[PDB]
């Protein structure tokens, strides 16, 4: 898996289960092109978004759909989602994990990037 | 101003100066119309950026530089920049500041909303 | 003050109100001893901890009842409380800002130093 | 393993690796007791730290040598350490996965609890 995503839920201290993700391309044309999407496990992890052979360079956007998780627990949050922006593989290619802490009115993100 | 931007450097530990800071309104189209925009101070934040009266109820993004600020320390980053989309309520109390702290390969934001 | 603290509630999106703020200087015995406290304010800040002549160099915590403050709202923490350990040198700026983001399961600490 | 730690560095979007992570228990004369010790792999995690049999119920306390990771770095941080207290499985054992997310001037912490 060279794009994994991990999301936690800090007002619950669990993984945060069932939150959608999706993920898309930079298409020669400017516009944003669906390359994957899942939803998060017991684990807090979409298992299998995408592979080595598909994950070419790029400028890659992965959406978590935050809202409708807080939505789904009682929660109205502040943001509409959260977002991810970033170049992947321009220097040879790479294993990205994704990691989103999530809280209502608040969210982090961090990238941790190994050589495959 | 009823929405104010925050910006930090968690690297050097001081407010991220001269960040551009973009704010678009989403339109009936689905498309991002911009807004509003500045550049921060030396206080982390751009001065200014709207008033109550264009401030209505709607769906807003910011987006900050976060890459160009980066660059200009020679640090390598990476995010393409950092986005906040959210919903502006009048329900909800009457001042908004989005506060962003940025590293190379993290950034955490958060809305302090106020009355 | 040479020395404030900044505290958020990432759960409501506001100041985090009425929290506990106890400082501490570390003495010759390499024990603890009390600086400086207050509560925060309705800015999720307590007014003048201490002064310029006091808050010479060393090392100095800053503890934050964090556990108090969930319990006051009903959600139940993981953490028995925020603690931000630090040197203060005076070749670095001249004022420092320790901000706390508060969750019930995560806590970030930033500190702001400005000349 | 019934507790976990977890140290990425948000500067170089890696693991932190080679960082010595100290865990004390809450003893009963109010003293903090050494329960266990570790330096974190390449993953950013200490293998082993302790035994579901040896952590009971207390108040622990985690302390990470973030100073000595930033300065083996060059950089002189702000924090001398990061440190976590909590209570621990006073409802039942749990297993207990505390990040840590460092940077030079700023670290977050958040704690991931599961039932075992």
């Amino acid at each position: 898996c060279p794009l994994m995503v991990k999301v936690l839920d800090a007002v619950r201290g669990s993984p945060a289960i069932n939150v959608a993700v999706h993920v898309f391309r930079k298409a020669a044309d400017d516009t944003w092109e669906p390359f994957a999407s899942g939803k998060t496990s017991e684990s807090g992890e979409p298992h299998g978004l995408t592979t080595e052979e598909e994950f070419v360079e790029g400028i890659y956007k992965v959406e978590i759909d935050t809202k409708s998780y807080w939505k789904a627990l009682g929660i109205s949050p502040f943001h509409e989602h959260a977002e991810v922006v970033f170049t992947a593989n321009d220097s040879g290619p790479r294993r990205y994990t994704i990691a989103a802490l999530l809280s209502p009115y608040s969210y982090s993100t961090t990238a941790v990037v190994t050589n495959p």
